[PDB]
């Protein structure tokens, strides 16, 4: 109804803090939450009359995970290459999600 995928992404910025171990010295790997906001997102996406994939926002959090990396300095290459393997699973299930509404 409104910017809803806005907060959508809001939230994903509370878990990208989490997987990168900002205050918290340790932290779980949450692919759940990931694929949560990637079903719900696929459904305004649809309504968005626009494709699913959609590299621009997977580019522009690459330059976001950089500028938290130098911040806590916990790492650098190694914590891109984990946000990547999220997003595989967000983009594949996203299809997967939108193409099993359209079934039923
Ligand atoms: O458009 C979206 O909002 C969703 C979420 C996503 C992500 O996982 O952060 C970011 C952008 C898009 O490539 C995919 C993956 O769909």
């Amino acid at each position: 109804m409104i910017e809803k995928l806005a907060e959508i992404r809001k939230k994903i910025d509370e878990i990208d803090n989490k997987i990168l171990k900002a205050r918290w010295p340790w932290a779980e790997k949450l692919i759940a939450e990931r694929n949560s906001l990637a079903k719900d997102v696929a459904e305004i996406k649809n309504q968005l009359g626009i494709p699913i994939n959609d590299p621009e926002r997977e580019k522009y959090i690459y330059d976001r995970i950089r500028k938290l990396c130098k911040e806590h300095n916990v790492d650098e290459n190694i914590g891109i290459k984990i946000f990547q393997r999220l997003i595989e699973h967000n983009k594949a299930l996203q299809k997967q999600y939108l193409e099993e509404t359209l079934e039923h």
